[PDB]
């Protein structure tokens, strides 16, 4: 089992499909990543998230080295046997948690717990990532507000390009993370196209395993997030994975997609299921409708998860009206696998030369 | 598949250990039935219900009737079909949670919801658990809040009585509900040994498939529950179930089945599971408790459960502590296993004689 071996096994026009193998298993791509961020993916158990058809999960770097900490997570025994997945896991490094949740220099960043003071640095950042034994490393970087000005992008962009170098010169440093793990630089620059070349280069000179593309899913649109991909994906290197950082919505991931991007998370799918947005489609439908309250039907007429194969809509709408936790794993169990099943779509049409006509099927149907 | 079949194996004292067989399945006695007041057993599927060993689960008239409605459950299928429990259901009938959540006379009760104005009677609670197409169905009663004066408890008790020979009449003129399910009738009487006696033979009078004794876990304390069920078990037909409702920790099941109960239902394992009480062989412990921040063991060292095969105290204690869902469920899983073991150490006790050794052993390591 390699390390880190990226392979394309079919495109077409920007759109690629194939796969990541990794020492803890192999990510089918384009992949989209359920979000576990406090050590669990909300409301299901890891075989659960497994049984959707998820490849690899997200933990997140300041959520966990505040709560429970990650020197304890070290102690017994890494994330992996802590929350009980033992395939692969991304860990976003801190940057836009920072930024969102929570005194920045040149050497970092000190902030406020969600509450004590805590502090952040490139280093810092890649130690934490191996005490957590995380397998796809996050370069740290300093994400600046959106929306943001030309010289607040080009300030976060130039200094997260230098905490670029630092965050590889400290992965390399450890020689457990160098051979096990891989290490993701974070394309920055706004919705500039000057600043994201500059980015662009400025990673692809120090060299990473893959290449995220950051500052977008900030509120922007999805005109100008597809205006910025554009330009943007066709900067990073063609033979390593792309990631977009917190998209999306089913059309964003498919139009991202027709783009060049591989690699998805979000916390939609989640976070909406619990509060009783199902994903079909049709479109997405609110659960708790008075419509709902006789449907037999399940969530999706075509789904193939064990939700829609044992469940009714009427009794789901019953679970989450009534706040009952069954309502939330239910409904969250069945949008990972509505977006476990778009993505397989996704490869199988890319793989057969009929992405383009899949696409345009989607959302003539999805927005209908 | 018989409609109701009690048979008794073996016997130790006033142990009984035996089965009921049901069209929808066996119970195995002593039995105790997790709780599924909203049409769900709180954060579990029924598939992780009856892995833990369940036979029967109890769902609630007063609370269907509500919501989402007993009409309505009719018409998707019935409470089996609308929440993926194929098994049978006990349904208690409304007395103790109109008492409890929410205007009487010898007609029946009206009251408030938990909030529209609503209506019960015997024959009323009857045909509801028809249109929820319970399997046991109990009588409709009326409860006396506790410490009820001896004159509350005999007039309670006098009007109960004739409420189980309405009872006993609704079903019997509901051509499927008595050819496919069972009627249980409810002994009351407070802590009055008299009184007990006459509510036992009014109901061996009318004749019923299965005896509760109602009117306990009321907040009388174990040691006047024990002497309550010590005079008032052996006044019920000997060769019919014994239920005791709303009970309860452990010790209580133990010392109730030394009495002669049969039959069990508690929130108990469920509900304190969410609040992070975890129950062992040693006594129960709270997870949320600092010490097991970093406990590598299981929940507890012998369990069966999945749970305790998977997972680390450590894990469950930050779960609980971040208000993670996958706490509750993990919590509550382990819970009701351990219930479920707790009733097959029993089991296995009586059928081999040895069942007064097992509760001196449970107790002497249960309070160490
Ligand atoms: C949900 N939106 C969203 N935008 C993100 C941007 C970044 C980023 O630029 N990191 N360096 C990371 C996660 C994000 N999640
Ligand atoms: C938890 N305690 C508890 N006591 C109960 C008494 C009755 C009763 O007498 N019904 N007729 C029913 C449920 C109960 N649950
Ligand atoms: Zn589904
Ligand atoms: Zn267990």
């Amino acid at each position: 089992r390699p390390r880190f071996s990226f392979s394309i096994a079919a495109r077409e026009g920007k759109a690629r499909t194939g796969t990541i193998e990794m020492k803890r298993g192999v990510i089918r791509t384009p992949a989209f990543m359920p979000v576990g961020t406090a050590a669990t993916v909300k409301a299901l158990k890891p075989e659960t998230v497994r049984a959707t058809g998820a490849d690899i999960i997200l933990g997140n770097t300041y959520h966990l080295m505040l709560r429970p900490g990650a020197e304890r997570i070290a102690k017994l025994g890494g994330l992996h046997s802590f929350m009980g997945w033992d395939r692969p896991i991304l860990t976003d490094s801190g940057g836009y948690q920072v930024m969102s949740l929570s005194k920045q220099s040149e050497e970092g960043v000190t902030f406020k717990s969600h509450g004590s003071r805590h502090m952040l640095s490139p280093e810092r950042s890649i130690e934490i990532q191996h005490l957590l034994g995380s397998d796809i490393v996050m370069a740290f970087d300093e994400c600046t507000p959106y929306p943001a000005t030309p010289s607040r992008a080009a300030s976060s962009m130039e200094r997260s390009m230098r905490w670029a170098k630092r965050s590889r010169d400290a992965f390399d440093s450890r020689k457990e993370q160098a051979e096990n793990a891989a290490l993701f630089g974070i394309q920055q620059g706004s919705v500039f196209e000057n600043l994201r070349q500059q980015s662009a280069d400025a990673l692809a000179e120090i060299g990473f395993d893959g290449y995220a593309v950051g500052g977008l899913a900030v509120g922007e649109g999805q005109d100008e997030m597809f205006r910025v991909l554009d330009f943007s994906v066709p900067m990073l290197p063609d033979d390593k994975p792309h990631y977009l950082m917190g998209v999306g919505k089913p059309d964003d991931i498919v139009g991202a997609v027709e783009r060049g991007i591989d690699m998805f998370d979000c916390v939609l799918p989640t976070r909406s299921g619990r509060n009783g947005q199902a994903f079909t489609w049709d479109g997405p439908i609110n659960i708790r409708n008075a419509r709902f309250s006789e449907d037999l039907k399940p969530l999706d007429s075509e789904c193939h998860c064990a939700v829609c194969q044992k469940w009714s809509r009427a009794y789901i709408h019953h679970l989450i009206r009534a706040g009952e936790i069954l309502g939330a794993m239910l409904m969250t169990e069945h949008n990972i696998a509505f977006y476990q099943q778009l993505m397989q779509k996704i490869r199988d049409s890319i793989s057969e030369g009929r992405f383009s006509q899949f696409a345009q099927d989607f959302r003539a149907r999805y927005f209908a």
